[PDB]
């Protein structure tokens, strides 16, 4: 029924391809597990979603060993391709995918969703450049019967892990995707990742810490949004800002055009 044109992304289990129907042509994005933990977990969220910032969710079809997942494909492409190398991309568009990107989470977060590796390979775009939070298969519960539940569990990708989750052996989840928004934003307004890993060892990071602003990324950057960048890149997260407070910033409060 289905014919595979392209891979789409990568990820830790399995593959996601570009599906193309024999009948119709309708071209749907499809990822393709070999192999049972994970995928009923991951298909499990996938079922929980409905918002107009995450991706679409189809359904599902098993054959023998192999899974199907359906959803909805991104005509715009991913967010990663919007950003030009050591450039960016105009402030007014990166303050509308920030606001989109922050919409998606809090709907997350409010189902009691962590997302747990958001950055621009996994934030794609609809027919009309709306932004959409894809990929499931790191995402897991943190509240449930309104109950928080601590991570445990080192997952994500090195640039966009908060500090925290190197340094501690649980922690809570919302403070984490709140930090790996300020690398998608940093990485939006800068065009580069400001350091390897939030660790010691890596003098980037000792350089933000020592408020070493005149060197780049962020000398690339504005001084409204690098103050919103000093609340979310803060190594403690029960001082970090919160999405209530993201919502407060001067920077995301300001009208821009074009
Ligand atoms: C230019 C071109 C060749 O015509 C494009 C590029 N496009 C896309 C779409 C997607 N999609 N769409 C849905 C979807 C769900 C999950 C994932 C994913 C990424 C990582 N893990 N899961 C990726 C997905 N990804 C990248 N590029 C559309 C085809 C436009």
């Amino acid at each position: 029924d289905w014919d595979l044109v392209q891979t789409l992304g990568e990820g830790a289990y399995g593959e996601v391809q570009l599906a193309v129907n024999r009948v119709t042509e309708e071209a749907v994005a499809v990822k393709i597990v070999d192999m049972p933990e994970n995928i009923k977990k991951e298909i499990c969220i996938l079922k929980m979603l409905n918002h107009e910032n995450v991706i679409k969710f189809y359904g599902h079809r098993r054959e023998g060993n192999i899974q199907y997942l359906f959803m909805e494909l991104a005509s715009g492409g991913s967010l990663f391709d919007r950003i030009e190398p050591d450039i960016g991309m105009p402030e007014p568009d990166a303050q509308r995918f920030f606001h989109q990107l922050m919409a998606g989470v809090v709907y997350l977060h409010g189902i009691g969703i962590t997302h747990r590796d958001i950055k621009p390979h996994n934030l794609l775009l609809d027919e009309r450049d709306n932004l959409k939070i894809a990929d499931y298969s790191l995402a897991t519960v943190f509240r449930y019967n309104n109950r928080e539940r601590l991570l445990n569990k080192m997952c994500g990708t090195l640039p966009y892990v908060a500090p925290e989750l190197l340094k501690r052996r649980e922690f809570h989840a919302e403070p984490v995707d709140v930090w790996s928004c300020g690398i998608v934003l940093t990485a939006m307004l800068a065009g580069e990742l400001p350091w390897d890993q939030p660790s010691d060892s890596c003098q980037e990071y000792s350089d933000w810490k020592e408020k070493k602003t005149y060197l780049n990324p962020w000398k690339k950057i504005d001084s409204a949004p690098l103050a919103l960048l000093h609340k979310i890149l803060v190594e403690n997260p029960s001082a970090r800002i919160t999405i209530p407070d993201i919502k407060k910033d001067r920077w995301y409060n300001k009208p821009l055009k074009k």
